[PDB]
C-alpha cells in the first residue's frame, strides 16, 4: 500500500511525507502540483525511444573530426555471435539506412547504449567518441528493449494601504556575555527594500521583546517572493542567526498569524536565502513573531544621441560591473529603448523598484511586448544571468525558463548540474525552473539519470534545501519508470554499502600496514555473496554496468584520508575489451566542489569545440554522494607528476626537468606513439593552463596534476581552492616540449598558439563563465563568496582589454611561469611534505 513511499524514502534519502518541519503546506502543495506535469510528460514521450534514450548531437562535426576522417567513409563492425562483419557507411546514412546492407537495432558493444532514429550517424556522441580517441565503432545487432519495462504505476492586496508590521515576540535559545539584537529585512532579490532593528537585550538564554517594528513599506507595495529575512547580531556586530519567511505564500496570500522558526547557524551565499527552517529543533535558536496585517494579491494583463551612447556602454559591460543609480534611473526611463536588446534584461530588472507596486505593473506591461527577447537566439550566458540570487521575480525567471525549452537533451546534459543548483535561488518550491528539470529528465534518461545523482547530492548534505530538492525528485521517480526505478535501488544499495567500507577502513589507520589491506579484501568479500548485487550501473557512466569486485586488484591508498581504490569487471558479456571498471571511494574531500569545475571544464571543451578546438581535457566523471564522500572515475594508466619524479630522483626537491621526457618515452613502445603522446601533452598542458587560470586553480603542487601514459595530462582533486604562479607551468613541462630555461621549438610555439587561440576563445563567451562561476562560488563554495573573491575572474579574462592587450596579458602569464621555474613546486614540497 505505503510500501512504495518507503522505498521511494530510501532512493530520495529523505522522507517527503514527513511534516515534522513545515510552518505551512508549501511543500505538500509543490508534491501535488508537480502531478500534472508530470504525467503529461509521462503521458507524451515517445516510448520507444524513451526505452533506448538515443545520445545525439546537432552541432556540426568539428573540424579535428573532419581531418581524421577518410574518403568520406567510416567503418562500423557489427557482431553477431562469434564473428563479426566490417561496413562501408558515410556519415550521413541513418541507423536505418544501416539495415539494407546487413526488426532489430545496432547497440554500442559493452554499453546500455544504442544507435536509434531519425538523424545521421555522424550525429551520435559515441560515434564522435571514438573519432576522437581513433577506437573502431563496435556495435551488435540486438532485440529493442521493451517499453513495458519503463511502464509508470498509476497515480485585495491592492486595496489595502497599511505599512507593514511583524511583531517580534523573542528569541529563544536552549543553550549558550554580551547584548543582541534583532534584524528585520523585506528581501528582494539579494536586495534589502526595508529595515527595522530591536533594541539590544542582554543576551540570556531566552530574549522578550514583544515590540511592534513598523516597515515603511505598505502591503500593497510587497512584490510575490519578498522574503522576511530575521537576522540576529550580538555586541562591535557581528552576525550570528538567520531566518526567512515569505511574505507572500504560495497561494498569494498575505502571510498570517503564528510563527516560531527555528534559525541557522554562521561560520552572498546560496544558503542564507533558503525558506527553509533548521530542522533541529533541540538546539538552534528559535525565534517567535506575530504577523496580523483574508487578503490576497491580484494578476495583471527617440532618445539623444549622448545617452543612446550611455545607455550603450551600460549594457555592454560586465554582469559583475554594478550599477549606480545614476545608470539604474536611465535603464529605467528608457525602458523601452532597453527592452530591444536582450542583453540588456538583467541589468534593466535589476533596475526595478520591486517594493512599489504600480511599478512592478509597469514592469509586467513590460513583459508582455517581449517580441525581440522571444526570437533571439538563445544565449546561455543571458539565460543563467536571470536565474541567479538577483532575481526573485517569478516573470522574469520565467522568461528565462522559456529560452532553455529550445535547449536539446546534449546541451541540457551540458548545463544540468548549475540549473539544478539555481533551484536554491528560486523563492517557491514549485517554479517554472524545477518543472522544466522534471520534464526534461522524464523526457530522457541520461538527463534524468544525472537528475537524480545531483538531486539526491544535495539532499544528502544539505539541511537548507534538502527539502525542496526531495520534492522535485520524488516527482521524478513517480514518472521515470519501474526499469530506472529498479536501476536507481541497485546504485543505491551499492554505493551505501562501498560508503560504510571506506569509513570502516579509514578508522583503522592513524600508512597502510599489512592486515588493513586484509581487512579490506575480508569486508569486499563480505559484500561480494550478500547482499551486493552483481550488476549496477556507474552512476557517472550511466552506460556502463558493472558486475563483480575484482578484490585482488582493490587496496587503500597511500594517503592520509586513506580512499578506496576499488575495481570492477563489465557486467556486459558482448565487451570486446578487458579493462575493469575503476573507481575510487572516497571520504575527506568536498567532491561537490570537484563536480562544479568538472562541469565548467566541460563548457570550456564545448566552447573550443565552437572554433576547432580540441584541447584533450579529461574531465573525469565524480559524484559527490553525500558530505565529504563520493565517487571518482579512475583515469586508466595514470599517474602523477609527483611521484614521476619520486621514482627517479627521492624524497627531495631537487627536480630534474628530464624526467618526465624520459618517462613518457619508456611508456611509448614505439617513435610514433611518443610523438602522439608529446603532442597529446602539448595540448593537454595547454588546455589545463588556461581553464585553470581562468578559474583561480592554476598555482597547484604536482601531486594533484596527472599524466597519462599517451600524454594527457590533467589536473585532480579541486577541493578547497610567498608568491605564487598564474599556473603550472614547470620545466619538466617544457622539455617536453623540447625547450629548456630560455628558448623556442616547433612544440613550444604550438603550445603558445594554442593557448592564446584557447585563451581568447573562452573571452568570447566572458558573461557565460562569469555567471557561471558566480553560481558556482555561491551555491558549491561555504568557506568564501565574498563580492571579491567572484571579481578575481574579470581580471583573468581581461574584460574590457582587446584581443592582443589580452593575447600578450597571457603570454606574459607563460613568461611567469618560466621565470618562477621550480620555485613555487619547490615551497610546496617544503610546505606539504615538510
Ligand atoms: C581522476 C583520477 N584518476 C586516477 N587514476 N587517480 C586519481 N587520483 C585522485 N583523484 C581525486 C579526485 C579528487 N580527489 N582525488 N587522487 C589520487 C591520489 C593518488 C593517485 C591518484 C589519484 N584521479
Amino acid at each position: 500500500s505505503q510500501a512504495f513511499q518507503r522505498q521511494l524514502t530510501a532512493l530520495i534519502g529523505y522522507d517527503v511525507t514527513d511534516v515534522s518541519n513545515v510552518h505551512d503546506d508549501e511543500l505538500e502543495f509543490t508534491r501535488r502540483g508537480l502531478v500534472t506535469p508530470r504525467m503529461a510528460e509521462v503521458a507524451s514521450r515517445d516510448p520507444k525511444l524513451y526505452a533506448m534514450h538515443p545520445w545525439v548531437t546537432s552541432k556540426p562535426l568539428p573540424e579535428y573530426l573532419w581531418k581524421k576522417i577518410a574518403n568520406n567513409c567510416i567503418f562500423i563492425v557489427i557482431h553477431r555471435s562469434t564473428t563479426s562483419q566490417t561496413i562501408k557507411v558515410s556519415p550521413d546514412d541513418t541507423p536505418g539506412a544501416i539495415l539494407q546492407s546487413f526488426d532489430f537495432v545496432l547497440r554500442v558493444c559493452g554499453r546500455d547504449e544504442y544507435l536509434v532514429g531519425e538523424t545521421p550517424i555522424k550525429n551520435f556522441q559515441w560515434v564522435r567518441h571514438c573519432l576522437k580517441n581513433g577506437e573502431e565503432i563496435h556495435v551488435v545487432l540486438d532485440t529493442p528493449p521493451d517499453p513495458a519495462l519503463d511502464e509508470v504505476r498509476k497515480e485585495s492586496l491592492w486595496d489595502c494601504d497599511r505599512k507593514f508590521r511583524v511583531k517580534i515576540r523573542g528569541i529563544d535559545i536552549p543553550v549558550l556575555d554580551l547584548t543582541v539584537f534583532v534584524e528585520a529585512n523585506i528581501q528582494h532579490g539579494q536586495q534589502v527594500l526595508c529595515q527595522r532593528r530591536t533594541s539590544p537585550k542582554p543576551f540570556t538564554e531566552e530574549v522578550l521583546w514583544n515590540v511592534w517594528l513598523e516597515f515603511s513599506i505598505k502591503i500593497k507595495d510587497l512584490p510575490k517572493g519578498a522574503l522576511l529575512n530575521l537576522q540576529i547580531y550580538c555586541g562591535k556586530v557581528q552576525l550570528l542567526y538567520y531566518v526567512n519567511l515569505l511574505l507572500i505564500d504560495h497561494r498569494f496570500l498575505l502571510r498570517r498569524g503564528e510563527y516560531v522558526l527555528h534559525m541557522w547557524q554562521i561560520s552572498f551565499n546560496a544558503d542564507k536565502l533558503t525558506s527553509a527552517t533548521n530542522p533541529d529543533k533541540e538546539n538552534s535558536m528559535s525565534i517567535s513573531i506575530l504577523l496580523d496585517n483574508p487578503i490576497a494579491l491580484p494578476k495583471h494583463q527617440e532618445m539623444p544621441n549622448q545617452l543612446r551612447k550611455q545607455l550603450e556602454a551600460i549594457i555592454a559591460t560586465d554582469p559583475l560591473n554594478p550599477l549606480t543609480a545614476e545608470d539604474k534611473e536611465l535603464l529605467w526611463h528608457f525602458r523601452y529603448e532597453s527592452l530591444k536588446h536582450p542583453k540588456a534584461y538583467p541589468k534593466l530588472f535589476s533596475s526595478v523598484k520591486w517594493g512599489q507596486q504600480e511599478i512592478v505593473a509597469k514592469t509586467y506591461q513590460l513583459l508582455a511586448r517581449r517580441e525581440v527577447w522571444d526570437q533571439s537566439a538563445l544565449d546561455v550566458g543571458l539565460t543563467m544571468q536571470l536565474l541567479d540570487c538577483n532575481f526573485s521575480d517569478e516573470n522574469v525567471r520565467a522568461i528565462a525558463v522559456q529560452k532553455l525549452e529550445s535547449l536539446e537533451d546534449d546541451d541540457v546534459l551540458h548545463y544540468l548540474l548549475q540549473l539544478v543548483q539555481a533551484v536554491k535561488f528560486e523563492p517557491y518550491h514549485d517554479s517554472a525552473l524545477a518543472r522544466f528539470l522534471l520534464k526534461r529528465g522524464l523526457r530522457n534518461k541520461r538527463i534524468g539519470h544525472f537528475l537524480f545523482w545531483f538531486l539526491r547530492s544535495e539532499i544528502a548534505q544539505s539541511r537548507h534545501y534538502q527539502q525542496r530538492f526531495a520534492v522535485i525528485l520524488e516527482a521524478y521517480l513517480r514518472g521515470c519508470g519501474t526499469a530506472m526505478l529498479h536501476d536507481f535501488t541497485q546504485q543505491v544499495q551499492v554505493i551505501e554499502m562501498l560508503q560504510k567500507v571506506t569509513l570502516d577502513i579509514k578508522s583503522l589507520s592513524a600508512d597502510v600496514s599489512s592486515q588493513v589491506i586484509s581487512q579490506l579484501k575480508q569486508k569486499l568479500e563480505n559484500l561480494q555473496n550478500s547482499q551486493l548485487p552483481e550488476s549496477f550501473r556507474v552512476p557517472y557512466d550511466p552506460g556502463l554496468k558493472a558486475g563483480a569486485l575484482a578484490i585482488e586488484k582493490c587496496k587503500v591508498m597511500a594517503s592520509k584520508k586513506k580512499p578506496l581504490w576499488l575495481e570492477f569487471k563489465c557486467a556486459d558479456p558482448t565487451a570486446l575489451s578487458n579493462e575493469t571498471i575503476g573507481i575510487i571511494f572516497k571520504h575527506g574531500d568536498d567532491l561537490r566542489q570537484d563536480m562544479l569545475i568538472l562541469q565548467i571544464l566541460r563548457i570550456m571543451e564545448s566552447i573550443w569545440e565552437t572554433e576547432s578546438l580540441d584541447l584533450c581535457l579529461l574531465p573525469y566523471g565524480c559524484i559527490s554522494t553525500g558530505d565529504k564522500i563520493g565517487m571518482i572515475e579512475i583515469v586508466k594508466d595514470a599517474t602523477t607528476i609527483a611521484k614521476i619524479q619520486q621514482s627517479t630522483v627521492g624524497n627531495t626537491g631537487a627536480f630534474k626537468d628530464e624526467v618526465l621526457n624520459h618517462w613518457l618515452k619508456e611508456k611509448s613502445p614505439t617513435e610514433e606513439k611518443f610523438q602522439a603522446a608529446v603532442e597529446r601533452f602539448v595540448y593537454s598542458c595547454a588546455g589545463y593552463c588556461v581553464a585553470t587560470f581562468v578559474l583561480g586553480i592554476g598555482d597547484r603542487h604536482n601531486d594533484n596534476i596527472m599524466i597519462t601514459e599517451t600524454g594527457n595530462l590533467f589536473h585532480i582533486d579541486f577541493g578547497h581552492i610567498k608568491e605564487r604562479v598564474p599556473f603550472v607551468l614547470t620545466p619538466d613541462f617544457l622539455f617536453v616540449m623540447g625547450t629548456s630555461g630560455k628558448k623556442t621549438s616547433p612544440h613550444f610555439q604550438k603550445f603558445q598558439d594554442i593557448c592564446v587561440k584557447a585563451y581568447l576563445a573562452l573571452r568570447h563567451h566572458t558573461n557565460l563563465l562569469i555567471i557561471l562561476f558566480s553560481m558556482m562560488l555561491m551555491t558549491g563554495m561555504p568557506q568564501l563568496t565574498s563580492k571579491e573573491d567572484i571579481e578575481y575572474i574579470r581580471d583573468a579574462l581581461t574584460v574590457g582589454k582587446n584581443e592582443e592587450d589580452a593575447k600578450k596579458y597571457f603570454l606574459d602569464q607563460i613568461e611567469v611561469c618560466r621565470d618562477k621555474g621550480w620555485t613555487v613546486q619547490f615551497n610546496w614540497f617544503l610546505h606539504l611534505v615538510l
